[PDB]
DNA sequence: TGCATCCGTGAGTCGGGTAATAACGGCCTGTACGCGTCCGTTTCCGGCACCCCAAATGAACCGTCCCTGGCTCCAAGGTGAACTCTGGGCGACGAGTGTT
């Protein structure tokens, strides 16, 4: 009912996230993105998978919106020195301890 | 000297075939056929006098059609760097929109 990846903590009952204990506010899109990253910590997620799950299976919009959303996440979640969300060129994104 | 009295030519065109009587032995021969026998022919069994005839049994044998040897001198595989897209990554900006 309560998840924790390194410094980030997630509570699904209230759908909230704290970093280092500080509560970080997100859009619903960023929130569901973060839940989808934390549930499968360790493995690389590909962009088809992201739009396939995170977003509606019918979503046929441009991919770059998910890159921009991941950038939004990187603004305020990877602000610390310990880099969390690692980009793999041509592969996707992995939420993993460095 | 008429005169009847024959007497001699017509008259065209492209399914078959229908019969009688006393005749009877006996001899001759004649041409055709049917017998028994003998001789020219001819045709092969195996022999030479040898005719030799020959494909098969030793050579070379030399040119040549295959092996081995070395040699290149080059054009293809290996070693560079850039760049113009090619693709992803980053970021900001704006109204249609979840809500009391």
């Amino acid at each position: 009912v309560r998840l924790t990846f390194a410094d980030i903590e997630l509570d699904e009952e209230t759908h909230e996230v704290w970093k280092a204990g500080q509560p970080v506010s997100l859009s619903p899109t960023e929130f569901t993105l973060l839940r989808y990253f934390v549930i499968n910590a360790g493995t690389v997620l590909s962009k088809p998978k992201i739009l396939d799950h995170v977003w509606r299976y019918d979503f046929g919009g441009d991919v770059n919106v998910v890159e921009s959303y991941v950038s939004y996440l990187r603004r305020k979640i990877d602000t610390g020195e310990k880099r969390l969300l690692h980009t793999l060129r041509g592969v996707g994104y992995v939420l993993r301890e460095p």
